[PDB]
């Protein structure tokens, strides 16, 4: 729980951070972040934070974050690529019963009818389907709380602003990289 | 060398031709064709021979036959004809994909080093022996790139002197070109890295 409430914490300080503020209350952090002073206090001891200093807070969540994943829909030409590219990607899924029960990559293919039994902390998916398969397999991902998706598909996918897409397309990158050729050569 | 003056009377050519075909006109002479694109009818004999256009004597040149003529040069022209080196699961996803119409951009051909590969046709595009690049690519000025990082160095290498101006390095080597040669780099691993960093940080990733 404590590590649910730290990303908050993060938030809220980077924003304070960026104001020139190189001290916090237990009071402002609450009133900011709806935590009630006594656990941020609790949670800022168990940090080692000792007025509470902002940057050793910040400098704290962060090196925590990368101290201490990952999702694939569609195990195709394209999601065996990257099953095989040289943060591990632990589970993939599929609709092709020849894969479903197989390992690619040393990661297991499940069926996409389990998707919302399997998929339970993990929030990040990556998308190698089909462009027709792929809204509704966002759609999916959102409601079991994927955070971000990797869109390696033509589609143009309709999702809330928070949910971060990174969208990969030949199409997409042949057009800019052609028009710089076509222009300034 | 086709003459420049040439080249940019083919544009001219063809937008004179659409209006005359709409008209209903059937044929048309050297003179009609030297007042559209203001030179002599000896100019418009020229570009003809630089284009491959034939006409009848008397008769002239056929309307039809020559907007036909003109729009399949300068489709052509306009067309962008990509080079993919790699027929691994990346390349073939590659060649496997369906460019709209509108879009005049295909790959034409495909390069690799596994001779079960070599000699076969994937997505309709024909594999070939990367030993054979030199002889296969002529005026084609945008190559893929799909191949180990280890290799990507060396084939780089020879497109650059093979007159390639931009590349898609889907592999993660870093690639050394001259300065005017465009490159956008697509590490797989590496977008995956920088959403992961994304959403712990909220910060774009530093990349290299
Ligand atoms: N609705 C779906 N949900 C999950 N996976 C899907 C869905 N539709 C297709 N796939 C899978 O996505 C992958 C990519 O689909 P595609 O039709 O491009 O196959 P492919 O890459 O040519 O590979 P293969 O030749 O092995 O089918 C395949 O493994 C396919 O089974
Ligand atoms: N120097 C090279 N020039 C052209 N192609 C190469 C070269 N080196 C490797 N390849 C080819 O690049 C493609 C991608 O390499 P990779 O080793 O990733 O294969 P892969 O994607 O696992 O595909 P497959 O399973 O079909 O071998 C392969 O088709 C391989 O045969």
């Amino acid at each position: 729980a404590t590590a649910k409430r730290l990303p908050l914490y993060y938030r809220f300080l980077k924003n304070l951070h960026a104001s020139g503020k190189q001290r916090v209350s237990s009071a402002e952090l609450s009133d900011a972040v709806k935590v009630d002073s006594a656990t941020i206090r609790r949670d800022f001891s168990y940090f080692g934070a000792l007025g509470y200093n902002v940057d050793y807070l910040l400098s704290f969540f962060r090196k925590t974050l990368d101290q201490d994943d990952v999702i694939l829909i569609g195990v195709g030409n394209l999601g065996t690529a990257f099953l095989h590219y040289n943060t591990k990607i632990s589970m993939a899924f599929d609709i092709n019963e020849s894969k479903i029960g197989t390992e690619v990559g040393g990661v297991p293919v499940y069926n996409l009818d389990d998707l919302e039994q399997h998929v339970k902390d993990e929030s990040v998916a990556i998308l190698t389907v089909p462009a027709v398969a792929a809204q509704s397999i966002t759609d999916r991902l959102v409601a079991l709380g994927i955070k971000g998706i990797l869109n390696f598909t033509p589609a143009r996918l309709n999702v809330p602003e928070h949910i971060r897409i990174h969208h990969i397309d030949l199409a997409v990158e042949l057009q800019s990289l052609v028009y710089f050729l076509k222009h300034y050569s």
